[PDB]
């Protein structure tokens, strides 16, 4: 190639391609985990609704991802999404270190992308990426939610609802 | 099976578990075809806001889905969900043209839910496609670019851009 | 054929297009009615001013199925209305009779309708329809006028005209 | 017949009373007008915006008589409001056209019945039908489109649909 | 028959009769229920709010039938209101179930008079049933109170009382 | 057992209940009225809006009084709520006839309730009956009513309705 693209590799046109699966494979996730907590055998909305915000949030990413390519000048290729590695979150406390685990590695999805955002000498590149995601928050409530009866408390978890996820 | 559940003839909540992936799908395609005109050799700004704006309609299509679920009784089953058929499309014509027969489609499989459901006695179920699913619309845009010499005449789109997206 | 028909049996089709030839007699009857009051020998210038809004909006409901067959896929096949019965209404509770009789034959065509929406299995007719027109109001403006006396009474005429129409 | 009737000969009535037909006539065809372009495959919606307006204003037109007839102790005689003529109107420009020799038609008989006026001297009667009427508006619109690329640039009643209807 | 009565079945109406006095006992049972919390010795002032008013919407969901009986004509026929059932209920948590096992048996004697109207095919019956009725909330609610400790945890039915009825 | 008991007496405790079931009998019997006129063939509007609330504020009588139960550290034992005698109510008059008819055995009990007060001496027992509920406005209507004509004079009936019932 477009009269728009310069200085951009096509590495990091593919790099962004796998990225804008991951971030879209965890709205996927968040999503899933939103919803079983709306179940009744569970019954923990707010956890709920914590998770379909993150669900929200992260489809974004990706959007944003997608503004990334159609402005370095690459094309935009979509692959299929993939149903979760679970289907029961069994309670709060597992979900929360699953949503844990998850940001990880979708983090880790983005170090080595500014690494190649370097090896490629590209500044519009070697920034946008270092600032909209970050973990540790989803730790802390999992501290929280150990520290308390969590998963056994139930009790330790409705009261978790309210007073920090209100 | 759970304790809310009650007339919920089964079979039913399975095709509920198929509208979540189908509206899904929907949600997908629709987010491709909307960051395809954000393409800078496309630049088509409205129309991207369209289309990104029906994705995430068709995406709370199923979010009002997996709350039919845990409601009515049943169990939500996500399924991967594949990519769209292009991978970047053609006009804006094209566009509209594209998601009419998806529409149509994602309709389709629910008069084929409102029967089943007006037979196996969920007078529930009966009444919550009833109540907001429907697609006209499309259809007679698809009208509005043909008559005006899309999907060549550019400047057809680019007029269709301001005075029906804007 | 039409781009976006689907589900929409001719039986249907033709059926409507035979209910606006009713919904539009209507409004000319209570047209014809709203005028006889506006005659200098009776007037009762609420029964004109009700009749008149009932006219008008029972061209409503008409309009509301010409945009329901255009949003079908339909077409719309008008045909002549014919005039009422009688220029001459005599009366109060005559016309409100007269009202009450001509709102049941419009309600049994629909209930014609309805059974053939769900023959053809259509939920997004059968939930049209079923979801706006009814009548009984005027049921309790006949009584009301023959418990108090008329028509053949004057001053029972106008007081419901004053107390019950204002 | 009458105590309030004076000046008012048979004459004058019989010729309101089909002066009544007309207008009525008129919006019956500005209806059929309006929801032509209300069709998935035709897709103007100002233009169907435009004759209902027309239709209502005509409704109205007709009333105005029905009144004047009780005012001058007239008694109206319905008779049958006759279809179009046409179902496909059946671009934007062979419309107006339509309405136009539609417009010369009604304010034709309008001018009949005021010369009436004269030969009777009723000047309650003429100065009826000197004050909220007539034509042109659909001339300088039918000019509007035929200098724009009328029936030939759908591109055309596109942006007439839009410039001057809007 | 009745001058309003039409496309209404015995058999119908008596079938409205059988389930108003239901909806009738369904509120009494929550007055017993929320003054049994008024109690000194068992000191749940939101469990009480909640029962009372409870009580007020299903008395709500007896006048809904009581007018549409009329209103189609029928005769309302009143039977006795029988009593809980229960005086002690004699926790949070089995109140709750109790609420459980008694709403499920009111819809029950709904889907039956849905299907009832299917039958006969009486489409405005129909619509007074799928619109303002069911439960899932007082489900979602016996899962806390169980997590919690109910009711074994007079600690957690307090809890319950405010982080979920306040 | 009761810790908040003292000066309580069990005549009194077992009386109190007597008088809620009186009092919801009353509610029943108001409610079983206000929809008699609610019936197509009588209509008075007004005298449904009327008994209606009196049905309320008399529904609210008895809830008066269990919140006063448990507070003198009584128990509520309610009973079945018997049914009113006949449901058509004749007329205008004859209802209002009944329903002082039917005050007036609330009140006798009240005052029997009273009685029992003082002779176990108890003041405020004895100072919440005598500071709510009485009687005679109904007495003034039946006057009315019968000095208009009613019921029988139709039109003596719905001018009441109009005048003093709105």
């Amino acid at each position: 190639t477009s009269q728009v693209r310069q200085n951009y590799h096509q590495d990091s046109e593919a790099a962004i391609n796998r990225q804008i699966n991951l971030e879209l494979y965890a709205s996927y996730v968040y999503l899933s985990m939103s919803y079983y907590f709306d179940r009744d055998d569970v019954a923990l909305k707010n956890f709920a609704k914590y998770f379909l915000h993150q669900s929200h949030e992260e489809r974004e990413h990706a959007e944003k991802l997608m503004k990334l390519q159609n402005q370095r000048g690459g094309r935009i290729f979509l692959q299929d999404i993939q149903k979760p590695d679970a289907d029961d979150w069994e309670s709060g406390l597992n979900a929360m270190e699953a949503a844990l685990h998850l940001e990880k590695n979708v983090n880790q999805s983005l170090l080595e992308l500014h690494k190649l955002a370097t090896d490629k000498n590209d500044p519009h590149l070697a920034d946008f990426i270092e600032t909209h995601y970050l973990i540790k928050e989803l730790g802390c409530h999992v501290t929280n939610l150990r520290k308390m009866g969590a998963p056994e408390s139930g009790l330790a978890e409705y009261l978790f609802d309210k007073h920090t996820l209100g």
